[PDB]
């Protein structure tokens, strides 16, 4: 019997049962996080070496550029081949600029809005309505722009392998649609990995819009918590194979992989797209931090040697996701209230509570001392119309800690399902 | 006697003998290059230390920011106090950011232009027309920036005190003007240096748009030849103290203190003005590079660690512009066909020809192998109304290129300037 089908003196019976956990879970005086989808200092540890690079000494790229001075505006042959080797796509396709691939985002969007992109009839602009296509749950930086410049976010269903293609294909038929968040591997929240038919039907579809553009923010393209690497579908390619060569705007970082924060950023896009990206970007600036991608280029040196820092990261965090997974198992699976994803890579575990009690979820933790990221958090304006899903990030905090939190979590869960229950 | 008072018959002598130096000069088959304001590769090796900066271990701001990990849109409190400290201001008014001052100067004017600034009534896009003053001769990067947006650009004198400021105070009673550029300390390319007297012109100044801005940008704040280091005025200051404390968007940064691409931009600015700033960035992105601030920091340690590397710098770019004056006295001075700046700091000599024949002494140096900048480069569109200045960039090569570069130069001003006599 899940909790929905409890009798109304059982759900009642059941509230003051668990109230006396919520009781005891209050009297810990606790102060805990669980908010934070960063690094923890272990796995910033691993790249301690990268500090002192690329070293007195050494500064020329394998082209003989000296990192050291003015000019490129596509980063240096050195960390775009790795890249590129990496990715399993043409070198020609990587561009690599700054710390921060959601600046290029913004950046590519806000140009778009003031310009036009490559294939604009006009600049964003100077249309009356922008909208905006967001799979959901999703990514609230990538929200946060859309919503600043304005744009009608039309949400879609994030599903196990891509987001909602029926939904999607139909949207785009609507000229005012300019373009599509999407992260396609394991995806901020819900770890899902769009497949290679989605991406081919992504590629293949038939827009109204000429100058419309899906961000393929590939943010944890080697991001795995297993041995296995996931597939890096080209999908620049696959948008080039399908007669859409510009559709696609692609990214990646190692802000997970080296430092948060002072990493190096890519952007992967076709020919006419680059050169759009660069003609613009060289009146913003003389281009991008050279000497910190030597660095990065000599921390790594080959591609293997970005998947063997990879292994680093998911043996640091496997024990931390294997934590929250067993106790929220433990403490939920007998009572039908709650569903959680079980990801194999990315930073995030997605949870769905009882629909209408997310946000009394997040209260009680609060008055728990246990902070978890607000309601709606993961969708358009922070709106999830059936305030049900939370975002659990558990890479921060040590294992000791993810238990005593997620048990508190758990209890809450419980206790918020068993008010709402019981107020029907 | 000067060549314009040549009769006929002398000019046509001379013009014979000059020719015949211009073909020996392009039998030589010279590949030079005096067009890049860039660090020659010997003040480079200045900043070999920092290639290896922070360091193993080093990762903590002075706050107790863990610089490896995500956050903090203001630059890290280390190098702000440093700047802060050199430039006599506040620690509160310095932002500090990544690589480059010209990309925040980029997205302020962007984000103007979209959303308003913080004085706006409504978006720069909004408007029939943008007009913005331009100091000439100035910087082509500036130009750009505003040439890209679509904004008419209006000329005024660059002034020794700095810009034509009865000029200056007359056109900003339009309210379609919105702002101006200004290099206020050894100017590029003319060398010219702000007086306090123009400073607080530009700070009391009555503009019809409520939300008019002055980029103030500082790029030679330390950049002395003599050792001697030029006043910093506190104009943000100057703007508070005159009623008008937004208007001033100062910028400076460590491109050619330590290394050219990969330094630290900083952004000084009034309260009402950061906040907005960082509203922006906020959404752009999750902040700047803290490990490259934190490798900064280390590098200087404190202001005058700073003024012992612009020492450095000063010897070595010193013997160039000292060479390439050497050059223009002796070849030029006793013609009277041309008129040079004599920098006490920065990057450039500025160099004035007989009105009408800019473009031909760039197209016979070119001819020559000689690399100069175009003519007009230093004005809004490239358009000098005079065709006479041009820009020499002494720091790149070393003394010996300079020698043979130089003199040929002068060897096109003379050509130039005996066929525009001799066609007379
Ligand atoms: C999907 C996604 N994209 C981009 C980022 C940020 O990348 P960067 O640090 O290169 O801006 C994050 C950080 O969590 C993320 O989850
Ligand atoms: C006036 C001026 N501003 C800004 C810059 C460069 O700024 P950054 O390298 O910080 O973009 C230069 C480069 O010399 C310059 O002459």
């Amino acid at each position: 019997v899940s909790l929905q089908d409890f009798d109304a003196e059982r759900i009642g019976l059941f509230h003051e049962d668990i109230k006396r956990k919520f009781d005891e879970l209050k009297s810990k005086n606790l102060k805990l996080d669980l908010t934070r989808g960063k690094p923890s200092s272990e796995q910033l540890d691993f790249a301690d070496e990268l500090l002192a690079l690329p070293g007195k000494g050494d500064f020329k790229a394998a082209d003989g550029t000296d990192v050291r001075n003015y000019g490129g505006l596509d980063g240096i042959v050195d960390i775009r081949q790795i890249w590129a080797d990496l990715l399993g796509v043409p070198v020609e396709q990587v561009l690599a600029g700054d710390a921060s691939s959601l600046n290029i985002m913004f950046d590519v969007i806000s140009w778009s809005y003031i310009f036009g992109n490559n294939d604009s009839v006009q600049p964003w602009s100077k249309e009356e309505t922008v909208k905006w296509i967001c799979p959901v749950p999703g990514y609230d930086r990538h929200f946060s722009i859309t919503e600043r410049f304005g744009f009608e976010m039309i949400s879609v269903p994030m599903n196990e392998d891509g987001p909602d293609m029926d939904a999607v294909e139909e949207l785009v038929k609507n000229p005012q649609v300019k373009g599509m968040w999407v992260v396609p591997v394991f995806s901020n929240p819900t770890g899902f990995t769009v497949t290679e038919d989605v991406a081919k039907r992504l590629s293949a579809m038939e827009t109204a819009a000429p100058d419309f553009r899906v961000v393929w923010d590939n943010a944890y393209a080697v991001h795995t918590l297993t041995d296995e690497f996931p597939e890096v579908i080209d999908i620049v390619g696959l948008g080039e194979a399908a007669g859409n060569p510009n559709r696609f705007w692609a990214f990646t970082s190692t802000s997970k992989i080296t430092l948060a924060g002072a990493g190096v950023s890519f952007f992967l896009t076709s020919a006419e797209n680059r050169k759009w990206y660069t003609g613009h970007a060289g009146i913003r600036g003389i281009g991008p931090n050279k000497v910190n991608q030597l660095a990065h280029a000599r921390y790594f040196g080959d591609a293997e040697g970005v998947r063997a820092v990879m292994r680093k990261h998911a043996a640091s965090l496997a024990p931390k996701f294997n934590k929250v997974l067993e106790i929220l198992d433990s403490r939920l699976a007998e009572y039908g209230v709650a569903q959680w994803t079980v990801p194999a890579g990315g930073y995030f575990i997605s949870l769905d509570v009882v629909p209408g009690t997310a946000s009394r979820v997040a209260e009680l933790a609060k008055e728990a001392g246990i902070a978890l990221t607000g309601a709606g958090s993961s969708y358009p304006l922070r709106q999830d119309p059936e305030n049900k899903n939370l975002r659990l990030a558990p890479s921060l905090p040590p294992v000791e800690e993810l238990e005593v939190a997620m048990d508190g979590v758990a209890t809450c869960v419980l206790l918020a399902a068993a008010e709402h229950y019981a107020n029907l």
